[PDB]
């Protein structure tokens, strides 16, 4: 689900 | 909303404009190397003897041909040095490159200039020197690398950095995992780039604002892997690369615990899901996949490229439990005779510069008496946009005491050679040196040092 910056 | 590291999310690297972004290699996976733990010549409970040889060679690291790297008794990075606290330790350093070299031990307190190994400690092709020392220091991540100036950028480039491993009593009382390139690893952070025939070129990728490469290079592995046969696992964390930041965290944001620093234990464990580690600092952490079955893989990554993936197998359970108090550690009090010394990082690319002036070899830009505690204020004077400059001294382990008037980062009450101070930002420390002799204070962004971001204090009896 998550992703970064 | 807010950036999950603890640095100034404006300052990062991929704000600046050249930055390379990193690349998922095509590479196949493949084991992660762990570096062998370097024989000794001799060892007796009060006395040990190392041979450390610079060397050139050729490493399989993509498909095809051979890369032509440098390493410390192997042909890329280095074998892991062990040194105990209170052990008399001899070293015999051999230069076998086509260059001369230096042997710097990053972090160790031990004489300046020259055991320091840094820009006064050449080592010709051919030739050998001899040092010892005793470390009086707490256990921890150490490294060893080539301090030329100018060059230091080059070398390290070519692959001259090694783990170095300080053991103690007190450490060796703590459950940790320590059983080396089990459950117990150095990962080692870099990148490179690959010319044609797998070649590096260190000058065609020059920049004097840092080097980075897209490739992402583990322990000196491309696209690793580590086969997971413990529940828990540490991991000793280097950032070795010349320029580039890491913000660690893995895929499903699995916490893992920080239990040391650059210098020594922390005081107590802090729990983590996203680390950033800025050129030389050291991190050493437990993760607990406890979570986990036999045949999956976790990966960790930096921002969202995929960097070392954990195969896990079938493992026993683990109930141990960390202390609430790791490390004691004992602040010195301050000199009240003594000022405060101001230091001032300035200028980016070319132009960078500390207190005004570029490095000389010939030339003493500061003075401190031994065994006497002084406050350090470290400026980042680089305006917005800037970057964070990792912030090293030579010969000494300080604390840090404020950011900015507030509480250092969480993971930063141990001691620690190596501080990230953000754009604006003054850092206070408490710096105090041991030995007498000269040493060095410079960023530790590589082709920032070798453009002559460096200073050096004489330390003396009083
Ligand atoms: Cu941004
Ligand atoms: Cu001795
Ligand atoms: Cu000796
Ligand atoms: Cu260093
Ligand atoms: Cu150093
Ligand atoms: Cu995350
Ligand atoms: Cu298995
Ligand atoms: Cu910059
Ligand atoms: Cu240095
Ligand atoms: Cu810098």
């Amino acid at each position: 689900s998550h992703h970064h910056h």
